[PDB]
């Protein structure tokens, strides 16, 4: 087991690590749309969706793996009315990374997220 | 890793795959109560719980595994007040498949689900 | 695979097991803050958080592993306004167990939890 840490994902400010490498599998903590360079969250959902995805990417890359190694993700959103926009950003993100296939996924609307963000994404990648 | 696909589960009409086979473990995407042949969702929760479970079963079976190979399920519901009905159907489904033991499970009521369905279920199975 | 059972975690009263041991990984069912000795749930969120964590620990210990082997946990809460208290208890718990590092984590506010509890936690541990 190895702790994953990267300055390209929001700093772990609390009792948790950004992600963990189990050897054959990598698990990331749920990533909120905080910009790692400023500590701020963009106002619009499209930008938040892309920021969370970029954060997931940073944690996965810290293990030496790539976006294409992601096999499952869970997407928690604050409002499914924005699902069209989130899916568009989400699909485009994987397309832009030239992945062989999209990962398996679960998506649900929650009552609230940390810092009142509109989305949180956790992922599983395999080596 | 291998992509899982079956006509017995709702077609992936978004940026995701039905499930993934990691060799030792199989992970399904969250399955909603859509009838794969008609694209329709039954009106009552008992029927929806049944359809989602059948969908999960289809994805797991696509890997060559069975319902008895499921080790963990996460059940997201729209209403814990229907938990009596959901719990009945859930237990019945596993009993009908003559499993040695029920899987580990987490159940929570979410704020909303894709397509305004009443339940979404994701599963982990092992070979 | 092996079924995990312990009298130190709430009794599985339904179609599920407390946890499962897959050999290299242990998965616990979501643990609610029920005190296994009395069957009661404490009123305050701090007590509930510690009770759920102790229940998770009990399931993990039933496999032969320890708190230090926990690598990922998902924390579902009924109210994020109680998150300062939950993080406090959560960090204190791992600190008291002298873990080398905190595990990866995802935290979201749900609409409702079984028995109307304020927190539910599920964990993954590795051997
Ligand atoms: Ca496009
Ligand atoms: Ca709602
Ligand atoms: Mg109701």
């Amino acid at each position: 087991t190895k702790v994953l840490h990267t300055d390209s994902a929001p700093a772990a400010i609390g009792p948790y690590i950004q992600g963990v490498d189990l050897g054959n599998m990598v698990l990331t903590s749920g990533q909120i749309p905080v910009n790692p360079a400023t500590g701020e969250v963009p106002a619009d959902i499209a930008a938040q969706a892309r920021q969370s995805l970029d954060n997931v990417k940073a944690v996965v890359e810290a293990s030496g793996l790539t976006v294409g190694d992601i096999v499952k993700m869970t997407v928690f959103v604050k409002d499914l009315n924005d699902f069209g926009t989130v899916n568009e950003v989400y699909g485009n993100f994987f397309d832009e990374h030239n992945v062989a296939h999209y990962p398996a996924r679960s998506c649900v609307e929650v009552a609230r997220l940390p810092k009142d963000v509109g989305i949180e994404i956790e992922a599983i990648a395999v080596r």
